[PDB]
């Protein structure tokens, strides 16, 4: 477990470009904006209206989450043909594509540009969010295989940190250097192109998709360390024994078969639960509701949002094993739903009293602590548990549709939702926040 390492390390690589993809676009909302307006002036001699700078700007980070979900589509076409390394490599690509339209998008006044590259980042890393945990799982021995699988939920938390601080007035967030804010995902884009090369191919993919099974001993001795490996061998094939049995059914044959519509249905609400609850109406505008409700230094509270969903995700994973799985999603629904609620309190009191914009930062620090215990990692805890080796692959695969569908749905439309509810906008969260509270309080077996 030396080389298993470099192995590791470089594939969680992605699941930092991961998180600082998905939250680059929250500190610097000014500025691109203010980039927007003045190219919008170059163009056509008139001031951006308002409403299109909203709709244009949501769209930006929107598109984000339409690629995620052709990249989480797109992952088995080229796990099984290409292998797992060798995808998360040449996926790097993307990387480089988008880090080029994002960081010369000024230069060459066009935020079709930016939105373009935002588009295509998205699809890496709807990719990379299949690849990273798949590739640890067919590389570690089966005992670390629970904690090392734990890093793609690390690499994303900390990459949401970094883009954060590194969105300050200070660092990147200012007018001069948003385009290399976010073209620097390109330092870890070649970062894994160094190291990858180097790293081992999956045994299993070796074994079981390119039946080398002898060029899988090679492996298997110089990644787990030890001399010979008659126990790792096979037990993957057993593995491979116990997946061959049963038919992997289709995404076409879950909806149609009534054995698998209410498991099925479970699975949709609890991805739906863990993007319309809104937190990433927080990772996405966190810095933007700060400063509309009164808050002197606003990024640094998105910064502060960032180190809490740190924190609680480290402590998410010592909870998750000692405690049920039923009540977990409750507990952080209804925290949830109280911090929206405490929220709605700061932002209407705050016009009379000049201070509950502390209470605000109280509120989302403990609405995103709530949410990294309960409708975070829970909705994947309960699809894998829900179904067979045949029907989880289909289950995976519409989950992610439904992630990504419902990640667009707040991304595209909380600031539309903003311009109309004034301080009432988490009553929209409070709301479904109960809704799903009431679904799995009924209709969501234990595991
Ligand atoms: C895209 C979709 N879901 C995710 O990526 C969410 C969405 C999310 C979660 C927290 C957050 F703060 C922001 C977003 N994130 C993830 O890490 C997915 C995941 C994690 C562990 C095991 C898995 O099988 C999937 C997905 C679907 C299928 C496979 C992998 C991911």
């Amino acid at each position: 477990t030396g080389r298993l390492m470099l192995a590791v390390g470089g594939a969680v690589l992605g699941s930092l470009q991961f998180g600082y993809n998905t939250g680059v676009i929250n500190a610097p909302q000014k500025v691109i904006e203010e980039f927007y307006n003045q190219t919008w002036v170059h163009r056509y001699g008139e001031s951006i209206l308002p409403t299109t700078l909203t709709t244009l700007w949501s769209l930006s980070v929107a598109i984000f989450s339409v690629g995620g979900m052709i990249g989480s589509f797109s992952v088995g076409l080229f796990v099984n043909r290409f292998g797992r390394r060798n995808s998360m490599l040449m996926m790097n690509l993307l990387a480089f594509v988008s880090a080029v339209l994002m960081g010369f998008s000024k230069l060459g006044k066009s935020f079709e540009m930016l939105i373009l590259g935002r588009f295509i980042i998205g699809v890496y890393c709807g990719l990379t969010t299949g690849f990273v945990p798949m590739y640890v799982g067919e590389v570690s021995p089966t005992a670390l295989r629970g904690a090392l699988g734990t890093l793609h939920q690390l690499g994303i938390v900390v990459g949401i940190l970094i883009a954060q601080v590194f969105g300050l007035d200070s660092i990147m967030g200012n007018k001069d250097l948003w385009p290399l804010l976010l073209s620097i995902i390109f330092i870890p884009a070649l970062l894994q192109c160094i190291v990858l090369p180097f790293c081992p191919e999956s045994p299993r993919f070796l074994l079981i998709n390119r039946n080398e099974e002898n060029r899988a001993k090679s492996v298997l001795k110089k990644l787990r360390g030890t001399a010979d490996v008659t126990h790792d061998l096979q037990e993957m094939k057993e593995e491979s024994r116990q997946m061959m049995r049963e038919k992997k059914v289709t995404i076409l044959e879950l909806f149609r078969s009534p054995a698998y519509r209410q498991p099925i249905l479970i699975a949709v609400v609890l991805q739906l639960s863990q993007q319309l609850s809104g937190i990433n109406a927080v990772f996405y505008y966190s810095t933007s509701i700060f400063e509309k409700a009164g808050v002197q230094q606003p990024v640094y509270a998105t910064i502060g949002s960032g180190i809490v969903n740190t924190a609680f995700t480290v402590v998410s994973l010592f909870v998750v094993e000692r405690a049920g799985r039923r009540t977990l999603h409750l507990i952080g629904l209804a925290g949830m739903a109280g911090c929206a609620i405490l929220m709605t309190i700061a932002l209407a009191l705050l016009e009379q009293l000049p201070w509950m914009s502390y209470l605000s930062i109280v509120a989302i620090f403990g609405f995103v602590a709530f949410f990294e215990v309960g409708p975070g990692p829970i909705p994947w805890f309960i699809v894998a548990e829900l179904f067979s080796q045949g029907p989880r692959p289909a289950a995976i695969a519409v989950a992610g549709f439904s992630n990504w569908t419902s990640n667009f749905i707040v991304g595209m439309c909380f600031q539309y939702v903003e311009q109309l509810c004034g301080p009432y906008v988490f009553i929209i969260f409070t709301v479904l926040l109960v809704l799903f509270f009431i679904f799995t309080y009924f209709k969501v077996p234990e595991t």
